[PDB]
């Protein structure tokens, strides 16, 4: 027949399995606080921040009606978001099989729902990501042990030239953060996937398709940023330590949704006057209230 | 004389929302293992082993599942529902039926302690049949919490709950040991909250509060701002790093306790075989702990 | 008679007074350690990543030899450091006095002993202020406690219009970091200092002379940077944990001086081989090894 | 008899430059005072008050500037060099004409130890008047450390220094208790360094090594890394924030032994009275801590 561009994004937050049981039995990992704030916070502020309205949120049929009741329809912060069950976890290239409809004819975003990320200009080099309207956009970070990642190898010109998962002697020391942007093709991608030796479909060969089309930019994300590990409970800590760190020495918070879709033009002073009504008594509705006042450069 | 335990995890209110706004606190982990299972640790420390877990109605289901009959540790969980958060002297009221005609013994289910002969010091409040034991601890901020004064002989004379001018620096802990009064002293309360420190007031004007002193070589830890919740995953992780050995493992306690076997440790241990929680366990069958 | 440009810069390393004693007794603040390196090369670092070489370091008649015997005459690092004492704290702006010689006719750069800066695009943010070779620069970053520090007022256009040294009730909660950017107009503005009535000479009156010249440049420090307190034991301790987090994770170092001058081509790959050998057995030398090898973006 | 005390706080070599390139690892803080104010503070718990500080030639003048004579803490400090790190028993030769005829006790100038009951389990091994005492500490890292081996009824019956294959994870801690011997024993030691765990193995031949297990509800803190020296700042820092109460304050500790009186107390915090630890010393002469 005939036929005659917004990005929609994916948070996956859904089941870490039993590494970090017994912490995570009673609730999913990206319910668990970072500091002031749960989890998946940061991800979905990382969205937003690249101006992502339209939301899928992939967890387990056990924990959705909890990340239901902490999100809601996302109407109170000028967001829509949407829910998906992801009933084993068969790897994280099973979101745009799930989320396949929801992505439409669109482009799209996915998220890790327990990566943070922090740094200037992180706007700015979101920006870049989804302006670019084909092909697929990954970032890569330095790393201590990328032998725990996908790792991207770069050729003496700075271009990548080959992914590989979890290598146990890794090419570079670069990983590919939890970040992914895409145009229509990868839902067709997705699809042809063929699970690997330990049953998941895997972003890397995701990745790596569009590599071998040409069709993939490698954006570095600098040292001066923070991608934060929340892999282990050591890391976890730190993460929290580290956003404290940061939020008592500005009076600023980090990945603070209802201040992102208000500095967005997303939410108005009013409403943001109502999301801090509640929690009017606790810093973080004090928080809310003190930015309809002051300018923040 | 058996002393049954509670162990009340209610709400927290709105205070530390947004964390919080999907689960209750006490479901929380601290580091690597969930904040319950240090009050409970107390508790089988003290050699409890009957408890009754009071949670939200929303939330018992959840420590219903994490935790579930207690068999499998040597236990005897039961749990009730604290619908509204009015003071934690309904702990009595809710848990009346458990308690029945035996000694009891209250823990907060967010409430931290560490420190060398802790089974010690819990074993002279527990073996008094007669009376109520609780523990003093200085601390920087005592309004927040239930302070005592003492004389110059070292006498409790007065208990105050979140007094303006404290008397002294010290503030009661979260741990609580009674006879067969508590709950008819609790049914006679007057809301102020049902307070614990009323109940504990009663002891006192009786001659019948032991007010021992929790010294500084023990750790209370604190979990009531977002900032304290971390500083006790830190102090748990430079501890269980340092030592290789775990604080508040239920199923290390049930073991020493020998209230489980090594082949049934042995199976605990088995779901858990891949993370280093499993592989812990695991080692407690063939390593001597003194 | 007759007469017929580049930059040098201080870093003041001085006494703290009897604020951090007992820690601080028998030896002075800036060279007590962030994490695994002494405090001085954080802000060392700093100037170096403005591109200035001729560095002096003021610090007390007590602590020099220290000072001197940790970073030499600077040529090892390709840089040459000079030293002065301030044999008494008589304020920041002292510094133009003790340095007058020092500065000769050039522009200069203030960086205090005891500052860190970390985050993305920091080499080009120092880049702007260092460029302009009229006027002063100087860097306004949101903080908790603004009445702590040298605040800075904007008006509604996002213009500095005044400058007020703790002030009990803070116009804003921007702070004035302690880098600051001077042409040769300085030192005579110094001269020229009476002393407050705490007997010091403040920096502030020196930035609110070129206030009042419309000659103060002052560019937003935004939140995605971390300027760090190293202002009591609690904030000390949060900056160590804050580095050891970032290098942790990221298998990199903040504030290596080795490495910013082997980047910058101040030395060689056989020089930075020299100066990891007697440190070969430990982490930081192998960092100092590994650096020769892999590319980092 | 009389038990003088031996603080060794020599060289830590390369292996934290350029961290400790400036100056050497027991003059730096950890949180709110210099390193060696902890080992110190545990001599004087100890009841030891005759003190010889031992240090590399280069920081010896800065020891000797921080910590005096001793007379204003009712101590009496002396102090003497280590030219060369050559082992931690060389501190007995060093020391030699300092001991005399009187039992000794060494610490290491980085041990940092914390939990309940401290002076009493210092205070066994300081009456002892014969043989040695030693503690041993359960650890993840046995290998770094001397390592104790027991028998199944709790003997020791070997230790070995750095072993490849350590025989438990139970180490030998940096505080050591001996008699009139320890010299003597001292001066027969090849070098392996001169090994204070040959020093300890030649008790346990003679059956005079009393190994005692330091439980895992003390604190024995690691400042051998920039990692565990953060962990150690953070784990004081939290304690003392929690409780209002200063850990190792040896003010404070020469108070309460009576060595000092109030009004000496006083002086010491007039200079400091603009800042916390001032603030702490007079808020310690009108406020009773149990
Ligand atoms: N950039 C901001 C902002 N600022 C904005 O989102 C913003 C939005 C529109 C215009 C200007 C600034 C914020 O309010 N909170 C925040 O954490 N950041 C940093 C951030 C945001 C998301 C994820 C990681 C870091
Ligand atoms: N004392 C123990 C023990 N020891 C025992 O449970 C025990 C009990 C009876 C006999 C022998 C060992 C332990 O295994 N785990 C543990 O965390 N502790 C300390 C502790 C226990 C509960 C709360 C805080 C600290
Ligand atoms: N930008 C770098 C670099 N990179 C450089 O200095 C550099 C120098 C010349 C060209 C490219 C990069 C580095 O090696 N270490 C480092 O800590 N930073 C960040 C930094 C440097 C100084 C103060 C605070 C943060
Ligand atoms: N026990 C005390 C005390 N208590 C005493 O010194 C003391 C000694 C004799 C009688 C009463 C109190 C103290 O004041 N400060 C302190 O840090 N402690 C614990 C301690 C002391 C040294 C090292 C590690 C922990
Ligand atoms: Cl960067
Ligand atoms: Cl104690
Ligand atoms: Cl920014
Ligand atoms: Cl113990």
């Amino acid at each position: 027949h005939h036929h005659h561009m917004k990005r929609k994004g994916i948070i996956l937050a859904g089941g870490s399995g039993t590494r970090l049981h017994p912490a995570t039995l009673a609730i999913s990992k990206q319910l668990l606080p970072v500091y002031d704030k749960p989890m998946i916070y940061y991800p979905l502020s990382t969205l937003m921040l690249a101006g992502i309205r339209e939301i899928l949120i992939i967890s387990t049929p056990q924990d959705t009606p909890r990340f239901q009741q902490l999100l809601g329809d996302g109407s109170n912060w000028g967001l829509d978001l949407q829910y998906a069950v992801q009933p084993s976890p068969d790897g994280l290239a099973q979101a745009f099989l799930i989320g396949e409809s929801f992505i439409g004819n669109d482009l799209s975003a996915l998220v890790l729902g327990d990566n943070l990320y922090y740094g200037h200009d992180f706007h700015e080099l979101l920006g870049s990501a989804s302006q670019r309207q084909t092909g697929a956009s990954v970032f890569a970070y330095h790393v201590l042990d990328p032998e725990r990642y996908g790792v991207v190898e770069f050729d003496q010109g700075g271009k990548a030239i080959s992914l590989e998962e979890k290598p146990l002697e890794p090419k570079s020391n670069y990983a590919v953060t939890g970040l992914y942007f895409y145009d229509q093709q990868v839902v067709d991608i997705a699809r042809d996937l063929k699970p690997s030796p330990r049953g998941e479909l895997e972003i890397t060969d995701v990745n790596r398709a569009y590599l071998e089309r040409g069709q993939l930019s490698v954006e570095i994300m600098g040292r001066g940023y923070a991608w934060l590990d929340t892999g282990t409970h050591d890391s976890l800590l730190e993460a929290g330590q580290f956003i404290a760190t940061l939020e008592n020495r500005q009076g600023l918070k980090v990945a603070c949704p209802e201040e992102i879709a208000y500095r967005q033009k997303w939410i108005d002073a009013a409403q943001l006057e109502k999301l801090a009504a509640p929690l009017a008594k606790n810093g973080y509705g004090q928080y809310l209230k003190r930015l309809l006042t002051e300018t923040v450069y």
